[PDB]
DNA sequence: GACTGCTTAC
DNA sequence: ACACGTAAGCAGTC
């Protein structure tokens, strides 16, 4: 059985000077073996001998420094586990996973090291995960503006800082670990615990592989949230209204909808009803417009004659070429009149409900009863099920190398391809949550602000009647009722702001509150930006430069400031 | 445009 | 083989 060790490293910020000054690791099943100490050198050599499994807490950052060493001292990457080479798993969005350094063979048995991102576990900061797994933390921090020369040496402080960091992450890992969450990632739990339940031997059966060539072809219906502002509202100042989220929308469409399984039989032309094969997917060519009084709900991406976010109110005079499931296809001809409809072929499917029962009573069970990091893990859990049977089966990656500048460059790898999952269940899953919230939205059409996913925004106060009876602030597929607001301002999709009516003693209401909570969403906006956001100035034009940008220097890796403009 | 390489909102 | 998802976005290179 192999050691476990949860480690950090402590870091320069100069783009000029960046190095390790500080290390730790902790055997997770032992917190009496633990060092701590100010050379990379020291701590690589360890890692090189001691033929076991690191966790470090975002991977990504330490990951940088360790293969910047590596570079260095004779290693050389490699996917063949040759001695004297490292292997990653590093995704084409920059998703790092392992670092599996390779000394060698003694026989058939690999002499090595595999280094672990802890946050694709446990995805809080270290002080989080603390306060909700209710672990020992020192109060304070480490200065790291502090300037400390090559072989600075540790004040009893920061001996003291890296040591709970590093017992924090060890005492949360071997907590899952305990729970049977072994797994190098969150969702990795989720699709093993889900086989588990209904056996593999059946998952086999009700999710058989398809062939690459189908994969792709179903994987043209697979499109995600409805994120939609009416033009109505935009960049308008508005006064009092409400939001309202789904409890765990997509996994509530997996508790209940109709959802396909089993191999698909192909058909040409217009699908025929067939009651044992219910749903489908039908590539369709078209022209179309949207019906008065209805809301838009027709995207088009990878497109010339498009813009890809924008939802359609025609055509335009070109051909959209659309593979649609059925529930898409309905919801179009309920919304759109469709003109000169070609039906070209599809794919047509069995479908049952409840494949996902026993797994998402449980997660809910935990995510209803549970608070803060817990809850959030429950939700990972239910929400990354889904996401495991869309997997994509390219799983092309990236390649480190050291470049001439002493930073390490990225190149994309050889083509890889895995099995799929199961991706009709993909589609029919965000198909059914489209579903669900445009038919929410629609019903509210007089007051209808703003949609994102599973969310409704609304002007009033006002609960209307379409929900009035599925308001709850738990329970899985009712609405919650999320804030009500005394103003908002929308400038374009996932870019918002409200002044949320709030009491002490959590959500207000216009009649009982104490204070009014300022909230801004903006995607791509972190969190020292928003800080500068008021009502005043949230408007396209708006720019700072004071987003963290992590850049690639000598040694490792540095965040310097970037700008953000609402463009 | 494609591409790299990051973010937040779901 | 290992390795959850789409969406909307900003700031760059070539
Ligand atoms: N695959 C995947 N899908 C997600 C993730 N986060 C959100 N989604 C999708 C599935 C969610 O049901 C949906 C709406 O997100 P929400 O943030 O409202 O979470 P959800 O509604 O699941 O639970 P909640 O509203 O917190 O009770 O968006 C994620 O991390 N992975
Ligand atoms: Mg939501
Ligand atoms: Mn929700």
């Amino acid at each position: 059985p192999r050691k476990m060790y949860s480690c950090a490293f402590e870091t320069t910020t100069k783009v000029e000077d960046c190095r390790v000054w500080a290390y730790g690791y902790m055997n997770i099943e032992d917190h009496s073996e633990y060092k701590i100490g100010n050379s990379l050198d020291e701590f690589m050599a360890w890692v090189l001998k001691v033929q076991a499994d690191l966790y470090f807490h975002n991977l990504k950052f330490a990951g940088a420094f360790i293969i910047n060493w590596l570079e260095r001292n004779g290693f050389k990457w490699s996917a063949d586990g040759l001695p004297n080479t490292y292997n990653t798993i590093i995704s084409r969005m920059g998703q790092w996973y392992m670092i599996d350094i390779c000394l060698g063979y003694k026989g058939k048995r690999k002499i090595h090291t595999v280094i672990y991102d802890s946050l694709k576990k446990l995805p809080f900061p270290v002080k989080k995960i603390a306060k909700d797994f209710k672990l020992t933390v020192l109060k304070g921090d480490i200065d790291y503006h502090k300037e400390r020369p090559v072989g600075y040496k540790i004040t009893p402080e920061e001996y003291a800082y890296i040591k709970n960091d590093i017992q924090i992450i060890a005492e949360a890992l071997l907590i899952q670990f305990k729970q049977g969450l072994d797994r190098m990632t969150a969702g990795s739990d989720s699709l093993k615990g889900f086989k588990d339940i209904i056996t593999t031997k059946k998952f086999k059966k009700v999710f058989p592989t398809l062939s690459l060539g189908l994969d792709k072809e179903v994987r043209y219906a697979y499109r995600g949230g409805f994120t939609w502002l009416n033009d109505r509202f935009k960049e308008k100042e508005i006064g009092e209204g409400m939001v309202f989220d789904v409890n765990s929308l997509y996994p509530a469409q997996m508790y209940s909808r109709l959802l396909p399984y089993g191999e698909p039989i192909v058909f040409e032309g217009k699908y025929v009803w067939d009651e044992d094969y219910p749903l489908h997917i039908q590539h369709i060519r078209c022209e179309f417009e949207l019906k008065e009084g209805y809301i838009p709900t027709i995207q088009i991406k990878r497109s010339r004659f498009y813009k890809g976010n924008e939802y359609l109110k025609s055509s335009g005079g070109e051909i959209a070429d659309l593979w649609l499931s059925n529930v898409d296809l309905e919801l179009m001809k309920e919304h759109y009149d469709l003109y000169n409809v070609e039906y070209i072929s599809g794919l047509k499917f069995k479908a049952t409900t409840g494949l996902f029962k026993d797994f998402i009573d449980k997660w809910t069970y935990i995510k209803t009863t549970s608070e803060g990091a817990i809850k959030q893990l429950a939700k990972l859990m239910l929400n990354s099920l889904y996401g495991k049977f869309a997997s994509n089966p390219d799983v092309t990656g990236k390649v480190p190398y050291l470049k001439e500048n002493g930073a390490l460059g990225f190149r994309l790898g050889e083509e890889e391809t895995k099995d799929p999952v199961y991706t009709p269940m993909g589609v029919f899953i965000t198909a059914w949550a489209r579903y669900t919230t445009i038919t929410a939205a629609q019903a509210c059409y007089d007051r209808i602000i703003y949609c994102d996913t599973d969310s409704i925004h609304l002007t009033g106060t006002e609960i209307p009647d379409v929900i009035k009876d599925i308001v709850d602030p738990k329970k899985l597929g009712y609405w919650a009722h999320e804030s009500t607001f005394k103003r908002a301002k929308y400038l374009r999709q996932k870019t918002y702001i409200q002044d949320i009516y709030m009491k002490e003693v959590v959500e207000g209401s216009p009649d009982d509150y104490t204070d009014i909570k300022f909230s801004v969403k903006c995607a791509g906006m972190t969190d020292k930006i928003k800080k500068e956001v008021t009502f005043e100035n949230f408007k396209v034009g708006f720019s700072r430069k004071m987003k963290p940008k992590p850049v690639q220097v000598p040694g490792g890796v540095v965040l310097v400031d970037d700008t953000f403009t609402i463009k």
